């Protein structure tokens, strides 16, 4: 069973902008760029919402890697423990997706947390999805395509 | 309601020197230099105190970024937790402002703790300001211009 | 007294592949390569099992250094505490040997955990050895050649 | 009141060798080299013991910087907490002096723990000195020349 966020926040504009603000030394910038686009598009293909990439300033969905405290109330904590977090749609921090630089991330060719899967999960949150009780769902709390539960949920929110 | 430090320490000389001793890889050195000057000047414009920049040795206000233990009794602790500290006016460590290198700092163009705001708060301490009970104040314990409370407080001390 | 793993898992194929997926800045890549080969061969000479090195993709025994969370349920934790872990033979994570990048590793010419000894111990696990109660054994829980206990154990498992 | 180590271990040879095995990115290698020599010589001038520098392999007194676990039973722990440790005279680890790379060290021109003072204290241990109860002593547990207590203690031991 999928979940949304309390009060069911969602992007209400036809177009939502996103920006990859900071990268990881674990991967080429372009790899992160392509994987983020692939993640967004997985959700995008199921709903009447369009994403537009911006390379500077503020965008609706701010995506990036950071070490320690980084401007919100959920500072990262070094290697292990918390790995990432994302915020439900809304202004400011809303929609943003942050990844802890102190972990090891991979595109699949090395050791590490698979970035595509993690990004697809985090971006699910950025769009308004909560965690699912269905182990098959990308939105399941713990850890390729969206499951029926993920699709049902996102379409229910957008629709 | 603004606060000062116990015994209300303040710089008693007409001129107070400052030095940016160490920088962060998160930003250009010159950016940190300019933001520090801007922060000091925000307080400076309200009082009969003049700041003089020095680029070597000891200055009254020593400013810098550090990882872990760094020569005082308040070692930093890695990503998260403590982010920075500054000491009330006085000799030696007095007036110094230290920032934890293990966080992410920004000038506003990326993810991170906004350095200008953090520096303005920390330098407030370096000049003798304590924390305020007024949420509008730059000296409020948690997180652009100085509020009426900040101004009232600094002018009361100098003034 | 040597130990194996519950249910005594072992590689059942004549040839087992291995790959050094990630390295440490503490040593040249080639040094890690040579020490891994030496470690494997120490066990290899005692049993009817052959190792084949691969330099890309997946291999049966995936070996590497990582910081923090890295794709399994045993994230590393920064300097100190956990130093490494390896998994009993089996598919997927089975057989893999991971080393925490946040420690200092050496080939013997500097300060650090001796990589050859650590790798020989970890690879013992990758082959199906558990910890020994014999302090002379390379498989003893705490810390050059395999002891009689190590040999007896690996030969008992292979066989 | 100065202290020595239980059983009063000391170097019994006329010549004791030392090697700086690893350095810190905080300072030039040559700076660390010169400060170590200065520290040793401070103790050396008070006793009938001669120090000989070696640049490779093993020396009686192994000196270096390390992150996390590094080959002894006192792994470092990242920024803060433990900063350094040294072992009483003896074979193997005996006499060695280790410094945590995760702190900030300085030669006096920047922010950080003053390396000369820290090295003089640590090397005191490497020679057989324990902590002093005299706040004036370099061997006092918490923090330029050796005090009367330091001199009395080292001369009593040598001796
Ligand atoms: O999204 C973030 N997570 O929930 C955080 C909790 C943050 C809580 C939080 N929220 C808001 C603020 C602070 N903290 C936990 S996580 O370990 O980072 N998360 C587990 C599931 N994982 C998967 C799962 C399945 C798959 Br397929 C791929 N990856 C994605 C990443
Ligand atoms: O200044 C230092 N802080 O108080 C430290 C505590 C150190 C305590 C301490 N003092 C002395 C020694 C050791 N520890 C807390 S902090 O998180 O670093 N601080 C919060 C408020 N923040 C703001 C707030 C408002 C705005 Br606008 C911008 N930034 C500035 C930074
Ligand atoms: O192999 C891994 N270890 O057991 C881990 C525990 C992981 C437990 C674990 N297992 C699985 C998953 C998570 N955690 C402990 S360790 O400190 O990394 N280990 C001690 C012995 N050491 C030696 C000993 C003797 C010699 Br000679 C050389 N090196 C090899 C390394
Ligand atoms: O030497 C090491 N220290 O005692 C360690 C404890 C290790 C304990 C330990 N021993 C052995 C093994 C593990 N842990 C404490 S420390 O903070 O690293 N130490 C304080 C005094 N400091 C001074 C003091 C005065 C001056 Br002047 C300069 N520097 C030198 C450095
Ligand atoms: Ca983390
Ligand atoms: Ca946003
Ligand atoms: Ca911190
Ligand atoms: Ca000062
Ligand atoms: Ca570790
Ligand atoms: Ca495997
Ligand atoms: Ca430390
Ligand atoms: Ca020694
Ligand atoms: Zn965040
Ligand atoms: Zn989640
Ligand atoms: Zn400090
Ligand atoms: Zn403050
Ligand atoms: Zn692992
Ligand atoms: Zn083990
Ligand atoms: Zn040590
Ligand atoms: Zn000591």
């Amino acid at each position: 069973g999928y979940s949304l966020f309390p009060n069911s926040p969602k992007w209400t504009s036809k177009v939502v902008t996103y920006r990859i603000v900071s990268y990881t030394r674990d991967l080429p910038h372009i790899t992160v760029d392509r994987l983020v686009s692939k993640a967004l598009n997985m959700w995008g293909k199921e709903i009447p919402l369009h994403f537009r990439k911006v390379v500077w300033g503020t965008a609706d969905i701010m995506i990036g890697f950071a070490r320690g405290a980084h401007g919100d109330s959920y500072p990262f904590d070094g290697p292990g423990n918390t790995l990432a977090h994302a915020f439900a749609p809304g202004t400011g921090l809303g929609g943003d997706a942050h990844f802890d630089e102190d972990e090891r991330w991979t595109d699949g060719s090395s050791l590490g947390i698979n970035f595509l899967y993690a990004a697809t999960h985090e971006l699910g949150h950025s769009l308004g999805m909560g965690h699912s009780s269905d182990p098959n769902a990308v939105m399941y709390p713990t850890y390729f395509k969206l499951s029926q539960d993920d699709i049902k949920g996102i379409q229910k929110l957008y629709g």
